[PDB]
C-alpha cells in the first residue's frame, strides 16, 4: 500500500509551532512525499518561494535516512489559475515547451517525479489534459534511456461527479499516469449556506440530494469510469472547514451566515489545522454522523467538520477493502507534526492511523 503525503511551501512562515520545515517529516511515515507546489514562467517549470531551492534540498535528503522514500514535485494547485494551465496545455509549442524543461529540473533537485495539480480543467480542457498527460509519460519514458530510473508521474483529481464528467477523460489518463490522487474532501463545496461535513465517507442514510457527494460515490464512479485500482489513491484531510453559525441550531441543515474565525496559526477563515482543532475542542461539544462515520464540534457559534483518529482508520479499512493502491494525506504540515497539541505525545497522530491500519495487511 501506498501512502502519498502532501507537504506545503507556505507553512514555513507560520508564527511559533505553526512553523514547519521539511527537517520534521519522519522519514519512514510515508512511501512518497510530494512538495507543493511548483510555478510555470516563460512556459516552463519553476520554483515558488524564494528559498525552494534549499527546502528541495532539505526534503530529499531524507531519502538519505530513508533509501525508498520517492518524492515528487508538484505543478498547479489552487492559486494557480487554471486559465494558465489551460493556456499551456492547448497549443502543443507551449505545450512541448513545459514538457521539454520538466525533466532536467527535477534531476537537479532530485525529485523522483512530477505531480499535476490542474484543479480544474474544463469542458474545453478535457482533450488537452489527455494531450498533456500522454505526451509527458512519453518524455519521461524517452529520458529513462539515459540509463537512470525513470520518472514518476502522478495527477491530483477532482472527487466531484460534475468535475469529473465536464473535464476529464478518466480511461485515457489512467494509463499513463502512475497514481491518481482522488480529493475526497473538498465536498461540501464553499457556495453553501448549510452546516455540512466535507469529507463524508458515506452517503449519509438520512438525505436525498447529493448523494454524488462523498468518498464512497466518488471511488466507485472512477473505477465505473476506467481507473484501475491499483492506481487509485484516496484523499484523506489533516484539517478541518470550519463555519460562524447564524443560529442556535446545531444539527444538520442549520444555518451558516459565513465561514468560521481564523485559527491562531493557520490565519486563513474557513479551515484550520488539526492540531489547531485539537486545542479548540476543550470544551467543545463533539458530535459524530453515524451515517456518514466522520465527527463535528461546535462552541459559540463555530461549528466544525473534521476528521480524528478513527474516521481516518475507518478511510483506510474502507480503501483496502475496495483493494485501492493506498492513502494520500493533505496535508503533513497541518497534521499534529510536532506532537504536542493533541493529548498524546505521538508526532503526526493522523497520518499514523492511516499508515497502521494499512500495514495490517
Ligand atoms: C491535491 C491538491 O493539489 N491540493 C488541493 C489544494 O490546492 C487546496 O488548497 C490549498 O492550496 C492553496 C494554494 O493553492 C493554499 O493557499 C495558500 O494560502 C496561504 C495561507 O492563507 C498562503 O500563505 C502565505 O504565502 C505567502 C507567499 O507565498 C507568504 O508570504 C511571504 O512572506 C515572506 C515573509 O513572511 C516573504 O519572504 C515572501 O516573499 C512572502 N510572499 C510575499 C507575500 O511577498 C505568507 O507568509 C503566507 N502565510 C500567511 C501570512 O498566513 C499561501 O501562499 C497560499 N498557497 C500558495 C502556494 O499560493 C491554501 O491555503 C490551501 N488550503 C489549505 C486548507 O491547505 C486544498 C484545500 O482543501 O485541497 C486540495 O484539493
Ligand atoms: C509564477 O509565474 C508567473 C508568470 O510568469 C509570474 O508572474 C507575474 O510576473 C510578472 C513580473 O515580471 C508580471 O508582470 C505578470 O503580471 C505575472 N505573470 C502572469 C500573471 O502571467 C510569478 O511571479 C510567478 N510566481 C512566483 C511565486 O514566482
Amino acid at each position: 500500500y501506498k501512502l502519498i503525503c502532501y507537504y506545503t511551501s507556505w507553512s514555513q512562515y507560520r508564527e511559533g509551532d505553526g512553523s514547519c520545515f521539511p527537517d520534521a517529516i519522519d522519514p519512514f511515515l510515508c512511501t512518497h512525499v510530494i512538495y507543493s507546489f511548483a510555478n510555470i514562467s516563460n512556459n516552463e517549470i519553476d520554483t515558488w518561494e524564494w528559498n525552494d531551492v534549499t527546502l528541495y534540498d532539505t526534503l530529499n535528503t531524507l531519502k538519505n535516512r530513508n533509501p525508498k522514500l520517492k518524492t515528487l514535485l508538484s505543478v498547479g494547485g489552487w492559486n494557480f489559475g487554471p486559465e494558465r494551465f489551460s493556456k499551456i496545455a492547448s497549443k502543443t509549442q507551449s505545450r512541448r515547451t513545459f514538457i521539454k524543461s520538466v525533466p532536467p529540473f527535477l534531476r537537479t533537485h532530485g525529485f523522483d517525479g512530477l505531480d499535476l495539480a490542474w484543479l480544474y480543467p474544463g469542458r474545453r480542457d478535457k482533450r488537452h489534459l489527455t494531450a498533456l498527460v500522454k505526451e509527458m509519460k512519453a518524455e519521461f519514458a524517452r529520458e529513462a534511456q539515459a540509463g537512470t530510473e525513470r520518472l514518476l508521474l502522478s495527477a491530483a483529481v477532482s472527487a466531484g461527479k460534475i468535475a469529473i464528467d465536464r473535464g476529464y477523460d478518466i480511461a485515457q489518463i489512467s494509463r499513463h499516469l502512475d497514481f491518481i490522487s482522488l480529493l475526497t474532501y473538498d465536498f461540501h463545496g464553499a457556495w453553501r449556506q448549510t452546516v455540512g461535513h466535507h469529507s463524508p465517507l458515506f452517503r449519509g442514510n438520512s438525505d436525498a440530494s447529493s448523494r454524488f457527494s462523498n468518498a464512497d460515490y466518488a471511488v466507485s464512479y472512477m473505477l465505473r469510469l476506467g481507473a484501475p485500482a491499483n492506481k487509485l489513491v484516496m484523499g484523506i484531510p489533516t484539517f478541518g472547514r470550519s463555519f460562524t453559525l447564524a443560529s442556535s441550531k446545531t444539527d444538520v441543515g442549520a444555518p451558516i451566515s459565513g465561514p468560521g474565525i481564523p485559527g491562531r496559526f493557520t490565519k486563513e477563515k474557513g479551515i484550520l489545522a488539526y492540531y489547531e482543532i485539537c486545542d479548540f475542542l476543550h470544551g467543545a461539544t463533539t458530535h459524530r454522523f453515524r451515517d456518514q462515520q466522520v465527527p463535528y464540534a461546535t462552541k459559540g457559534n463555530q461549528w466544525v467538520a473534521y476528521d480524528d483518529q478513527e474516521s481516518v482508520k475507518n478511510k483506510a479499512r474502507y480503501l483496502k477493502n475496495r483493494q485501492l493502491a493506498g492513502a494520500m494525506v493533505w496535508a503533513l504540515d497541518l497534521d499534529d507534526f510536532r506532537g504536542t497539541f493533541c493529548g498524546q505525545n505521538l508526532t503526526f497522530p493522523l497520518t499514523s492511523a492511516v499508515k497502521d491500519v494499512l500495514a495490517r495487511v
